[PDB]
């Protein structure tokens, strides 16, 4: 009886890559690699989407993948805030846009004004 080795549905190349990518990202993070984990975390999603775009599978699959895209996307967002925190201090913007209050008060009332005078 020749075993009919056959079950796991033949997955697409784009999807497979997305999985491996995402997996690698984590492995790096734990190891201590954030800069590398970030990139991967991004790619994984990029591919995942492409699949659900045209090479999709089913309403059930779409969500299954999407859920991962959001998760990985959020995780990466953080690695960025950390990578920049250590990265060489970022110079401050000059003449970009300073905050200011609304049209100065209107009514006028008697009062004091303690200031350098």
């Amino acid at each position: 009886g020749s075993s009919g080795s056959s079950g796991m549905s033949s997955t697409s190349p784009n999807l497979q890559k997305a999985i491996d990518l995402a997996s690698k990202a984590a492995q790096e993070d734990k190891a201590g690699n954030y800069e590398e984990a970030l990139q991967l975390y991004q790619h994984a999603v990029q591919y995942f989407l492409h699949v659900v775009k045209y090479e999709a599978q089913g309403d059930k699959a779409k969500q299954s993948i999407r859920a991962k895209c959001t998760e990985y996307l959020d995780r990466a967002e953080k690695l960025k805030e950390y990578l920049k925190n250590k990265e060489k201090k970022a110079q401050k913007p000059v003449k970009e846009g300073q905050p200011s209050p609304a049209d100065e008060k209107g009514n006028d009332s008697d009062g004091s004004g303690p200031s350098s005078g």
